[PDB]
């Protein structure tokens, strides 16, 4: 599924994302604009052979079992293709665990280089919510 921007906002709203961890909605769309461009199915594979999947690209280094990340975890008890579903709900779960971790959303690379520190609301702008 390829959400739009306020049809992503409220999704990521009805399963409890917004403010999360105190980062407001505006923070997790971004992040999704610029890891799938808001793509459920998007796949990418790292240089090291993990993967990173769905709509946040949660990597099968840590979080996700893929059957072919040796030496990774399964932090999230959930299969990588649970990650592309059109209903979010497990993606949603795995990254509240990932941004408890420690460094927040730092963990999504994507976010600290195009979203940290800018306009975040702009993503969330004229949304009813
Ligand atoms: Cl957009
Ligand atoms: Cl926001
Ligand atoms: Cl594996
Ligand atoms: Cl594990
Ligand atoms: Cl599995
Ligand atoms: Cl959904
Ligand atoms: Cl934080
Ligand atoms: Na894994």
């Amino acid at each position: 599924k390829v959400f739009g921007r306020c049809e992503l906002a409220a999704a990521m709203k009805r399963h409890g994302l917004d403010n999360y961890r105190g980062y407001s909605l505006g923070n997790w769309v971004c992040a999704a604009k610029f890891e799938s461009n808001f793509n459920t199915q998007a796949t990418n594979r790292n240089t090291d052979g993990s993967t990173d999947y769905g709509i946040l690209q949660i990597n099968s280094r840590w979080w996700c079992n893929d059957g072919r990340t040796p030496g990774s975890r399964n932090l999230c008890n959930i299969p990588c293709s649970a990650l592309l579903s059109s209903d979010i709900t497990a993606s949603v779960n795995c990254a509240k665990k990932i941004v408890s971790d420690g460094n927040g959303m730092n963990a999504w690379v994507a976010w600290r280089n195009r979203c940290k520190g800018t306009d975040v609301q702009a993503w969330i702008r004229g949304c009813r919510l």
